[PDB]
């Protein structure tokens, strides 16, 4: 069972809105982000920028750049805030 | 910096079955370019991702699966596979450590 990124994204039609899709261990999100909706927590994760820019601030002050075709991880337990300037489809990999 | 462009990762390897392999945090990343085949293969989960070109998965049990560009699948552990690529496919493979 392949999950069509272009096909499943194109569907989803409003920001902050994460169609969530199993598949053995691991869990996907597929969400598009515009704007910020501030900060979060939640094992690791990796987010994969399919289609915008994004960017990951941190509670520390740091910050992460997640271009197009970019492809970062999010450790567990840190409070950070996913944004984006001008809106990113975002796929995120999660495991149990 | 901590990200990984895939696109410019994947030009650096002009090698075949040759992964290069990426660690960040409780994630390691292959990047591995394939054509024709070398056979079946079976660990941990692996989520495959058709960066480039069209590949396919034959399984143990008779399944075959297309990834096309554009792609995720996951390769459960402990499932005999065979994987492949008609004109070649660059790839991603994800696991846990």
């Amino acid at each position: 069972e392949t999950i069509n990124l272009k096909q499943h994204l194109a569907a989803i039609k409003e920001y902050w809105q994460p169609e969530i899709i199993n598949r053995h261990g691991f869990q996907f999100h597929l969400v598009k982000l515009l704007g910020d909706y501030g900060w979060h927590t939640h094992s690791d994760k990796v987010l994969f920028a399919v289609e915008g820019d994004m960017a990951v601030d941190f509670a520390d002050g740091g910050s992460m750049t997640i271009r197009e075709g970019e492809m970062a991880v999010v450790p567990k337990s840190v409070s950070h805030r996913p944004r984006s300037e001008n809106g990113c489809s975002l796929v995120l990999i999660e495991l149990s």
